[PDB]
């Protein structure tokens, strides 16, 4: 397809994509930065030390600081890496965690959003043909 076509497809996807996030079952949790006093976990920043959430995705996008279709997936992808590293398997947050990721993962294959991971893949191949 055209290509700056194609970088304004997977733009709308992925704004479609990090706000159907917020509002998902539990997704309040991924939404902000974690306040390690408000939440009295006041060790978070010495374990998770690449933070991330839904409201840094979007200024991402609202600021166009993503040149690939994969990198927004890296970074929510990465949301829920850091919430099973943190969080205990049998906790609550933990548990939300896993079923936001599902969800995640599941409206990646509705949308059609990998069809664009894989088509970024095959560009940079074609460009290393030359
Ligand atoms: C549980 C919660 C409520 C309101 C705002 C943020 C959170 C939250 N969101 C994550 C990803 C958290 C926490 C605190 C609990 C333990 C640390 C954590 O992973």
């Amino acid at each position: 397809g055209s290509p700056e076509f194609m970088n304004k497809q997977w733009y709308l996807l992925a704004n479609q994509l990090i706000l159907s996030l917020s509002k998902y079952e539990g997704g309040h949790i991924f939404e902000k930065l974690v306040d390690a006093k408000k939440q009295n976990c006041p060790d978070y920043y010495d374990v998770i030390k690449n933070p991330m959430s839904f409201s840094c995705i979007k200024t991402k996008l609202k600021k166009g600081q993503y040149a690939y279709p994969s990198e927004f997936v890296k970074d929510v992808q990465l949301i829920f890496d850091n919430c099973s590293l943190y969080n205990t398997s049998n906790s609550v947050v933990a548990i939300t965690g896993k079923n936001i990721e599902t969800y995640f993962n599941n409206q990646l294959i509705v949308m059609g959003y990998n069809n664009f991971i894989l088509k970024e893949k095959k560009i940079n191949d074609m460009l290393k043909l030359v």
